[PDB]
């Protein structure tokens, strides 16, 4: 069922083997194979975030120009996306940091994503994605750093398009209230801003484990974000969530997304964490035929597609 604006899953690879930078497509990164996300938008999967480094797409500065191949390979991918009618979302997977420093230069950011938002100007399926997880780092440069990505994104007239913006404390859900109120103030002459939340169901929130700490913690989890979002008149989406392929983590998956479903005023979707073709045996790999999630999960997400 169409319960949801968006709901599908994250398609991972081209951010793979960060030690190496520039590295080598095919062995230190791959990109999302077109073939297996036409599988997953047959199962009813309408919008595909795809991770990139922004140190590989603009190297050495990123005021500067694309690498072309790197660049050209994130526009095929999200033109295998957009073509079939889904929604791409452009992520630089990079936690605020370039080179493994903080952007501590809205100006030099703001001039990156109008060099990415100049390439996707005119395709309304492309979301843009301002930097993944955002983290131990100043809280107004967190506000300034997704305002300057907005600015730029609009200055290249890329109107049409969602802005998924994303807050401090790795964008988690469960602890936006305690640190990114101020992400209430941002602008879009668009009106198009939608506050991306991530949410794991292990002990300490990172998805590095399949155990989840109970049936119910997906829920909890993001219910005060929830009231944030209604009472601050905003819009959220769920751009990252897992959980192992065991009893009580689909029992929270269902119970997490059974709540978003009831709260579509505020939840526009959600998106699994993750598919993409070298993930192997990931204990959430998302990716077909053969992805533990894939399998095990998808089965479950039913409802939902
Ligand atoms: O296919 C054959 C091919 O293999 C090449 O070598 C591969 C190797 O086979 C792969 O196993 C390896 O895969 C690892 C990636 O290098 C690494 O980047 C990736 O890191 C994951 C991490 O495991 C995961 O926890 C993390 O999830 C977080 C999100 O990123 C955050 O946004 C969110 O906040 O939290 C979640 C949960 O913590 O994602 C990162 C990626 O973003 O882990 C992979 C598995 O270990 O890659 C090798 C290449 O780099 C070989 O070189 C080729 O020759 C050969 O043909």
């Amino acid at each position: 069922a169409k319960v949801f604006q968006w709901f599908g899953s994250n398609e991972s690879g081209a951010e793979f083997g960060s030690q190496n930078l520039p590295g080598v497509e095919g062995k230190d990164y791959i990109w999302p194979d077109p073939n297996t996300i036409d599988t997953l938008i047959s199962k009813g999967m309408n919008i595909f975030r795809v991770p990139f480094m922004m140190e590989r797409l603009v190297p050495n500065s990123m005021t500067g120009s694309p690498d072309p191949n790197y660049l050209a390979d994130l526009i095929a991918t999200v033109n295998a996306i957009t073509q079939k009618g889904a929604y791409a979302v452009v992520d630089p997977h990079n936690y605020g940091r370039y080179y493994n420093s903080i952007i501590s230069s809205p100006s030099d950011f703001q001039t990156f994503w109008k060099t990415v938002a100049s390439q996707f100007a005119s395709n309304p399926l492309v979301i843009f994605d301002t930097n993944n997880a955002y983290h131990d780092m100043d809280q107004t440069l967190v506000l300034n750093l997704n305002q300057a990505a907005i600015d730029g994104i609009r200055s290249a007239g890329a109107t049409s398009q969602y802005i998924f913006v994303e807050g401090n404390s790795w964008t988690g859900a469960w602890t936006w209230t305690n640190v990114n109120d101020n992400m209430k103030s941002l602008t879009d002459p668009s009106d198009k801003i939608i506050y991306e939340m991530h949410q794991y169901l292990d002990s300490d929130g990172s998805g590095t484990s399949a155990t989840c700490v109970s049936s119910t913690i997906g829920q909890e989890r993001i219910t005060s974000a929830t009231q944030w979002l209604r009472a601050n008149g905003k819009k959220g989406i769920i751009g990252e969530f897992a959980g192992g392929a065991n009893d009580v983590c689909e029992t929270a998956i269902t119970g997490m997304l059974d709540y978003m479903a009831q709260n579509t005023d505020v939840w526009t979707g959600a998106i699994w964490w993750a598919a993409g073709p070298w993930w192997g045996d990931y204990i959430f790999s998302m990716e077909p035929d053969n992805g533990i999630a894939y399998q095990q999960i998808l089965p479950i997400l039913t409802p939902y597609l």
